[PDB]
Order: structure tokens, then C-alpha cells, then sequence
């Protein structure tokens, strides 16, 4: 791949690849019925995504590591153009009209599989964006989108451009540490300036003991921009659904889940409510031991107890209960998971898992000279499958959180032959140095396992089609294989293989490691039933009609949390995955995280954590199709049956 291109050369790239690629659906939305074919028609758009899609990925990667400002802002440009113009295309009616032709003349049950899927997919696509309908329902429809679209800018630029603050005083403060309040804007007034940001929020609501400050703080957070995005709320909610009903759906919800595995808003409301009922029992128990963790605190530090858990308490006693319960020294572990060991250790467990080798390409091209380039080869073959490149230390400009960039899609040429995979993986570990060894915390082990995941996802799948490479599958189902892989960081065996004291060279003992173990599911109980009110709201909204998202929020906590919302506020109006493309989808973390636990406990721990047997078959039912086939399908061969919440529920202790 190309990676010394110029701000001007992606500039120009640009241009060049939407007049080429818009030659071709030119072509296509012109040919007249006579000759539409499989070759001229579906061929045609299957093969310009192949060349499309791998330019664009070219153009808009640079946007996220490229340590020059220039080519970054000329790759956000170049994104902006390239997403205007995708979607351009699949508004095209004349297009479409030559996709419907096709489909009318290609003769039932004559082609292949995937390509009857692609096929499928396409005449579907056109079909959600209201393509096959009359004018003035598409005009409506067009009327519409442009204003949610206006809507969820607003949403979230409200609460992104918002700069409250609370002023307190380092009394008022205590319990955050030194280096934090120092952070602070001083004020003449002497008091010190918190901000709602997440990096004040956050840490203040789970370290300062005193019970007023994070009362106050918490008041606020939760009912930033409440006047204003309520409104935006129930405007969403209602043309949401009008659009849905227009595009042929009873709700917004129904129209959304369509495409997961999911299905339908009945089927999500069922799996919220059947899990929040099967936690119940453990969020009891969680919330007797906080009350009494506050009891306690209160009684020590003379303050007064109203003998009950109360929003602001949540965080702060979570993370006593994880502190003092569980335990676990964060920075004598640390010491056993040097970066390098990790690395190689997580390495090698997927090269077992999934019979290959991945060999480091030497002084290969790459955009930072921290970047290493692995070629992953078949172990008994040698025969290349695709390829991959870390990128794991922070730098100036560079993508600040940890994922997965799907490079070069695995997928057929137009002359038959098969393009293999090329991903990056982005991580922000800190880089070795002198006498500093970079030490990663469980969670960075962790967040490593799951994304590395997702690298394989992208180069074990061999679909035939761009459309369906790699991690295009549901968006409910595409966490699933990584949160199944995230398994390995919570067992002794596979840990023991990441870690080694960085200087003695010892293993993790194996107190320590039972005690890490154990510590997985401190808090889980109320975690889980949290992201149930969560999934819950979004679902209502999405749903319901007259339905009240401050209200619905606050009654769902008291009954599903067992914590009350705090009068006046509206955590709602600050919910922006509301208005960020998941809406009506919340439910999904939640749903992969379920069946990924069915994946790993029915087929991983029966027949060997470290087995190849089931690891070739994880590759091969799962890994391999990518969106060639339904997650439900691939499911089901994989666990031999339909999955279900048991696994789940059981490793909870339920
Ligand atoms: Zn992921």
C-alpha cells in the first residue's frame, strides 16, 4: 500500500478515484433493460467497490496516524468528500432501477450463494432508503433526514461546546489526589475550578469522599443542556418515527434492527427484560453491601446518613467495593505485563489458537518509523493469508484510542483471483524507554487482546465480496468474537503466557492471579443493570410515542437499578448515543457480550481454552465467512444450536 502521499496527492487522488468510480455507476445507471446482465450489472458495482474501497481506505486512514498535519487535515477533507459522495451513490434511482432489472431477470435460485446475497443486500439497501417508493413519500422522507440530521448536530455540539464548571475548595476536594488539584484553574476567589469534562467528572465522582461536592457535581453533569436537548430529544423521537412509518415500519426501532441480529424491537425488549430479571437477585446483593460500605464511611467521617444509595454514591462506592472486596494492587501487577512480553505472548496465543505464524517484514513502509509490519502465513502451508501492522505508541496527532482499521478488504479481483487482508491495529501504550519500562495495566492487556481480535476478523474472513469482508458483519454481532477473546485475559494459563516481572523475571504468582480473576466481577450486578436502563430508554424512545425520556430514565433506575435519579435532571438529554448512529442499537453491547460468553464457555472451556481443534473451528465457522453469511447461521453451526444467556448468567454466579 502507498504511504508516502502528499496532502496535494490525497488532494488530487480524491478527485480522480469519485470521477473513476462515478464513471461506473454512470455506466450502469444508463444501460438500457436489454443489457442488463449479472456480468454488466451486479459484476460491474461488485468490482468498482473492490478498487473503491481500497483507495478510500488509503485516503482516509492518514486522518489518524499520520504525524504530519498537513496530510491529516487533507485526509479529514478527503473523508468528508468520500462519505459525501458514497452516499451520493446510494441515492442513485437509476442505478437502482438496473439492480431491480436484474434481479427480475436473473433466474431464481441460478446463482451463487454470495453473490445471491450481495445481490439481496443491494435491492434491500435501496429499499431502506426509500428508493422504490412514491415521490412524495421520498421527498418526505428526504425532508426528514435533513432534519435529524440538523438535530443530532446540534445534540451533540451542545454538550461537546458546554464549559460549566463548579468552583470548590481543596476542602471541599478531598480525596483527590495531589497531582489533580494542582491541575485545577485557581480562582482569585481561592476556590478551585472543576469542569464537567470526563476527565474531572469522572475521577471526582469515584475518589473525593465528600458527599455534597459529588452530589453537586453530579446534579450538574446530568443536567447539562437539559432544556435545550429535551426539545431535540422529542423531535428526534417523533420524525425518527414518522420516517420509520414512511420506509414501511410500525416503529423507528423495527426499522432499525432490521439488519441486526436482532431483528425486531420485540425480540430486544424480551432479551433486556429477561436478563434484568435474572440479575435482579445480584444487583440486591451488591446494593446491601454498598449501603453499608456508606453506612460505615459515615459513621468514620461524622457525616450524616440518610440510609440510602443515592446517584452520586454509585461511582465512588463501586470503586471501595473493588478497592477493599476484591483488591488486587493494579501496580505490583502491572510489573508482570511489560508491553514486549505482552506482545509477544498475545502473539503467540493467536498464532496457536488460529494455525499461523505472523513474520515481521524488516524495514518495511510504514508511516512511523514505531510501526511494524507482520505477515500472517498459514503454519503448515506458509502461504500468505493477509497482513497487519501494529501501531502501538502515542504521538503528537495520532488516533488516541485503541482499534482495529480495516486497510485493504479480503475479497475477489475482478480477474477471480483473491486480494488478501491488510489491517492496522492502533493502540497508545506507553513506549519503552532508558530506565522507564512501559508497564500495561489488565485493562491495556485486555483492550489489546479484544482489538487484535478484530485484526484476525479482518484476515481470516474470505468473503468473495468487498461488501461482505471481514468485520462487515451485524452491528450486533461484530463485538462478539473480541469480547468472546477477551476470555483469555481473565485465565491463568493464557495470562501466564503474556507476563514476566520486567527485571526478576519471575511469573505472576498465583495468588495474585486468583485474586485478578476474582476481581472481573466486582460490581458487575449494578454495571450490568445500569446499561439495562441504558438499553431500555433508547428502545422506549424508539418505540413508544408519548413516552417521557426523563421520566421513563428515572422510573427504570428505581426499578431496574435499585438507585433513584436525581430529581431535575435529565441524563437523557446528555445520552449522545442518542444522536450518534447508534440509536436504537444501544441494546447491542449488551447482546454481543451475552453470546460472546455462550461462544467462548460452550465451545472454548469444554474442549480446551488453548485447543487448535476448537480454535480452527472458531476460525472456520466464524471468522471465515465474515457477512457472508448471518451471525445467527454462523452461530448456530459454531455452538451447535441457537445461542443463549445461560453462559452468561452462570458466569456471573447466577
Ligand atoms: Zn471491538
Amino acid at each position: 500500500l502507498r504511504w508516502d502521499l502528499s496532502a496535494q496527492q490525497i488532494e488530487e487522488r480524491t478527485r480522480e478515484l469519485i470521477e473513476q468510480t462515478k464513471r461506473v455507476y454512470d455506466q450502469v445507471g444508463t444501460q438500457e433493460f436489454e443489457d442488463v446482465s449479472y456480468e454488466s450489472t451486479l459484476k460491474a458495482l461488485a468490482d468498482v467497490e473492490v478498487t473503491y474501497t481500497v483507495q478510500r481506505n488509503i485516503l482516509d486512514f492518514p486522518q489518524h496516524v499520520s504525524p504530519s498535519k498537513d496530510i491529516r487535515t487533507a485526509s479529514t477533507e478527503a473523508d468528508k468528500k468520500l462519505s459525501e459522495f458514497d452516499v451520493e451513490m446510494s441515492m442513485r434511482e437509476d442505478v437502482y432501477q438496473r439492480i431491480v432489472w436484474l434481479q427480475e431477470k436473473v433466474q431464481k435460485d441460478s446463482l451463487r450463494p454470495e453473490a445471491a446475497r450481495y445481490l439481496e443486500r443491494l435491492i434491500k439497501l435501496g429499499r431502506r432508503n426509500g428508493l422504490h417508493l412514491p415521490r412524495e413519500t421520498q421527498e418526505n422522507i428526504k425532508r426528514i433526514k435533513k432534519k435529524l440530521s440538523l438535530l443530532c448536530i446540534d445534540f451533540n455540539k451542545n454538550l461537546n461546546e458546554d464549559t460549566t464548571f463548579l468552583p470548590f475548595t481543596l476542602q471541599e476536594l478531598g480525596g483527590l489526589p495531589e497531582d489533580f488539584l494542582n491541575s485545577l484553574e485557581k480562582m482569585e476567589d481561592g476556590k478551585l475550578k472543576v469542569t464537567l469534562k470526563y476527565p474531572h467528572y469522572f475521577p471526582l465522582l469515584k475518589k473525593c469522599h465528600v458527599p455534597e461536592t459529588r452530589r453537586k457535581v453530579e446534579e450538574a453533569f446530568n443536567s447539562r443542556c437539559k432544556e435545550e436537548n429535551s426539545a431535540i430529544l422529542k423531535e428526534l423521537v417523533t420524525l425518527r418515527a414518522q420516517k420509520s412509518r414512511l420506509l414501511g415500519f410500525h416503529t423507528h426501532a423495527d426499522y432499525v434492527l432490521e439488519m441486526n441480529m436482532a431483528k425486531t424491537s420485540q425480540t430486544v425488549a424480551t432479551f433486556l427484560d429477561e436478563l434484568a430479571q435474572k440479575l435482579k437477585p445480584l444487583g440486591e446483593q451488591e446494593r446491601a453491601v454498598i449501603l453499608e460500605l456508606k453506612r460505615a464511611e459515615c459513621e468514620r467521617r461524622g457525616l450524616p446518613f440518610d440510609g440510602r444509595i443515592r446517584a452520586w454514591d454509585m461511582r465512588y462506592y463501586m470503586n471501595q467495593v473493588e478497592e477493599t472486596r476484591y483488591c488486587v494492587d493494579q501496580n505490583l501487577l502491572k510489573e508482570y505485563f511489560p508491553v514486549q512480553v505482552v506482545t509477544h505472548g498475545l502473539l503467540g496465543i493467536y498464532q496457536e489458537l488460529l494455525g499461523l505464524a505472523f513474520h515481521h517484514e524488516e524495514g518495511a513502509s510504514a508511516w512511523h518509523e514505531d510501526v511494524r509490519l507482520y505477515t500472517a502465513r498459514d503454519a503448515a502451508s506458509g502461504e500468505v493469508v493477509g497482513k497487519f501492522y501494529l501501531d502501538l505508541y502515542p504521538r503528537e496527532g495520532k488516533y488516541g484510542h485503541a482499534a482495529c482499521f480495516g486497510l485493504q478488504p479480503g475479497c475477489l479481483r475482478q480477474d477471480g483471483s483473491r486480494q488478501i487482508a491488510i489491517a492496522a491495529m492502533v493502540a497508545n501504550f506507553t513506549k519503552p524507554t532508558a530506565d522507564a519500562p512501559s508497564l500495561l495495566q489488565h485493562d491495556e492487556v485486555r483492550t489489546y487482546f479484544h482489538e487484535f481480535g478484530h485484526v484476525m476478523h479482518q484476515l481470516c474472513s474470505q468473503a468473495e465480496f468487498a461488501m461482505f469482508s471481514g468485520t462487515h458483519v451485524e452491528t450486533d454481532f461484530v463485538e462478539a468474537p473480541s469480547q468472546m477473546l477477551e476470555n483469555w485475559v481473565w485465565e491463568q494459563e493464557p495470562l501466564l503466557r503474556m507476563s514476566r516481572h520486567y527485571r526478576t523475571g519471575s511469573a505472576v504468582p498465583r495468588e495474585l492471579l486468583e485474586k485478578l480473576i476474582e476481581s472481573r466481577q466486582a460490581n458487575t450486578g449494578l454495571f450490568n443493570l445500569r446499561q439495562i436502563v441504558l438499553a431500555k430508554v433508547d428502545q422506549a424512545l424508539h418505540t413508544q410515542t408519548d413516552a417521557d425520556p426523563a421520566e421513563e430514565y428515572a422510573r427504570l433506575c428505581q426499578e431496574i437499578l435499585g438507585v433513584p435519579a436525581t430529581p431535575g435532571t435529565n441524563m437523557p438529554a446528555t445520552f449522545g448515543h442518542l444522536a450518534g448512529g447508534y440509536d436504537a442499537q444501544y441494546y447491542g453491547y449488551l447482546w454481543s457480550e451475552v453470546y460472546s460468553m455462550d461462544m467462548f464457555h460452550t465451545r472454548f472451556k469444554q474442549e480446551g481454552v488453548l485447543n487448535s481443534k476448537v480454535g480452527m473451528d472458531y476460525r472456520s465457522c466464524i471468522l471465515r465467512p465474515g457477512g457472508s453469511e448471518d451471525a445467527s447461521a454462523m452461530l448456530r453451526r459454531f455452538l451447535g444450536r441457537d445461542p443463549k444467556q445461560d453462559a452468561f448468567l452462570l458466569s456471573k454466579g447466577l
